[PDB]
């Protein structure tokens, strides 16, 4: 399958080289996976969903994402036009409120959900979570995210938008989740892209054109608009039986494209998510 005109981090992941317009990927597109997008919510309404997205859990007094931050991560991981995995399982946790912030203690407590609440879901070609969001290091979070991961999920986490080492923050200091930084469409690392020994793998970041609240959509920038790719090219993988939830985040990295990053600090990975989709 062929998406013409693709947003440029869709076609990004499905090329060796930066400026193409296509998305090029397996029709299966993440059928029979599930990814949880633990974030502000999801206009699961959204036309982009195709009603392949449902909110399962929220930790505020609505569902509802009042902010768009979730509906957005969403849609790079499986919206019709936005997203890596189109045919996917959308799985709403909402533990950021409508202005996009949340306690650590209900970030992990959706992270304990979905690796409960997974076992009541049919998804059999695996689960995945992307966590979109952090803070500053917590141990309990880390713990949160490696429990989630050790439950049988794939979780991505962004690597966040310091500029600085993600050492310092979490989840993204989990060694045993996948972490993300971003990339723009030029293969720079993003202006404001975490770095550091923790990053997993690079995705696309800057820019990123996706579904947004009020049946919309803009572009907009961050790690967390790099962690659903990823999050998706996992259920993507998974669906394509090439991996699992144990090892997505490995095989995503041993595919990679390599070194073709520019502006990436020594012992960060010169890592960018690639699906190695042949037609
Ligand atoms: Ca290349
Ligand atoms: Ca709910
Ligand atoms: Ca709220
Ligand atoms: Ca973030
Ligand atoms: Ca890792």
């Amino acid at each position: 399958a062929a998406q013409t005109n693709a947003p440029w981090g869709l076609a990004r992941i499905s090329s060796t080289s930066p400026g193409t317009s296509t998305y090029y990927y397996d029709e299966s597109a993440g059928q029979g996976s599930c990814v949880y997008v633990i974030d502000t919510g999801i206009e699961a309404s959204h036309p982009e969903f195709e009603g392949r997205a449902q909110m399962v859990k929220t930790y505020y007094y609505s569902s509802r994402d009042g902010n768009g931050h979730g509906t957005h991560c969403a849609g790079t991981v499986g919206s019709r036009t936005y997203g890596v995995a189109k045919k996917t399982q959308l799985f709403g946790v909402k533990v950021l409120d409508d202005n996009g912030s949340g306690q650590y203690s209900t970030i992990i407590a959706g992270m304990d959900f979905v690796a409960s609440d997974k076992n009541n879901r049919n998804c059999p070609k695996g689960v995945v979570a992307s966590l979109s969001l952090g803070g500053g290091y917590s141990s309990s979070v880390n713990s949160a995210a490696a429990r989630l991961q050790s439950s049988g999920v794939m979780v991505a986490v962004a690597a966040g938008n310091n500029n600085a080492d993600a050492r310092n923050y979490s989840p993204a200091s989990e060694p045993s989740v996948c972490t993300v930084g971003a990339s723009d469409r030029y293969d720079r690392r993003s202006s404001f892209s975490n770095y550091g020994s923790v990053l997993d793998i690079f995705g696309p970041g800057t820019s990123i054109l996706s579904t947004w609240i009020g049946g919309s959509t803009r572009s907009i920038s961050g790690t967390s608009m790099a962690t659903p790719h990823v999050a998706g090219l996992a259920a993507y993988l998974m669906t394509l039986g090439k991996t699992t939830a144990a090892s997505a985040c490995r095989y995503i990295a041993d595919t990679a494209n390599k070194g073709d990053l520019s502006n990436i600090p020594f012992g960060t990975v010169n890592l960018l998510a690639y699906n190695n989709y042949q037609a």
